[PDB]
């Protein structure tokens, strides 16, 4: 039972440090797009997704308590 | 101990859910900025910032894979 747990938490840490790495690519377009100028949509549309990896990313820290707590349970 | 190990796990995990609060609050504050126009320099200090917290929440993945090491053995 530790181990099933285990792999699925090792899973959830994999994708926080992909979804990190995307919305630093984002963060460093938006940079780029402010710097050179662009039309307010670029910016709302580059806004959109990453408010969107945010809340991904909200949800990962949910079910990692939720694993630590099994592992803790057992 | 896989007790301490555990509280470890827990204090990474209340750093993090405190970045992503943070985080979320800056994005919402970029938004306005976006929205109600500002200095360009106000925009690019804010998203210093957020990239900074981004920064954080993947330093974060890495520790925590590291502590899991350690409570698998």
């Amino acid at each position: 039972t530790r181990t099933e747990i285990i792999r699925e938490l090792e899973r959830s840490l994999r994708e926080q440090e992909e979804l990190a790495k995307r919305l630093k690519e984002l963060l460093r377009e938006l940079e780029r797009l402010q710097r050179e100028g662009s039309s307010d949509e670029d910016v709302r549309e580059l806004l959109r997704e990453i408010k969107e990896l945010v809340e991904e990313i909200e949800k990962l820290a949910r079910e990692q308590k939720y694993l630590v707590e099994e592992l803790k349970r057992q």
